[PDB]
């Protein structure tokens, strides 16, 4: 059932269908494999504010691991960002739950993502940045 997960694509805005292969591209920096391992997620998390536990990053990645080795493919990211927005809370049993806008304005937050006000999804009181 990966309706809106898969249509994405076309759901994201201008520069966000744009930032996607940034974004992710940032996550595996330099990495051998080409995918994100809970090790690159304490180094995304601290960008958006967490500081979770190395076996904690586990579950957030199991949810969407393809070979089931605390990974995640490239495209169940693009996937985690437009179902982020309606499902912010996917964690369920941990201290908090991580957001899409949060990872995205982490990761690169500097092209754009204000074309079509994705942050605006969090209407409530915030920073000066
Ligand atoms: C591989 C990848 C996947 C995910 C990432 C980034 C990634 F790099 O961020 C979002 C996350 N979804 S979530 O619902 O926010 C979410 C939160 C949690 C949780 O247990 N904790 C909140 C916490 C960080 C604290 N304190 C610990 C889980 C399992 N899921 C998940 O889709």
């Amino acid at each position: 059932g990966d309706d809106i997960y898969k249509a994405a694509v076309e759901q994201l805005t201008e520069e966000q269908k744009n930032e996607f292969k940034a974004a992710f591209d940032i996550f595996v920096l330099g990495a051998e494999d080409g995918c994100i391992s809970t090790k690159e997620l304490g180094k995304v998390m601290r960008m958006l504010g967490q500081n979770p536990t190395p076996e904690e990053l586990q579950e957030m990645i199991d949810e969407v691991d393809e070979d089931g080795s605390g990974t995640v493919d490239f495209d169940e990211f693009l996937v985690m960002m437009v179902r982020c927005m309606k499902d912010d809370s996917k964690g369920a049993g941990a201290g908090v739950r991580i957001s899409a806008d949060a990872m995205m304005q982490a990761l690169l937050g500097a092209r754009a993502k204000e074309s079509l006000d994705l942050r605006a999804h969090l209407k409530q009181v915030k920073k000066e940045d």
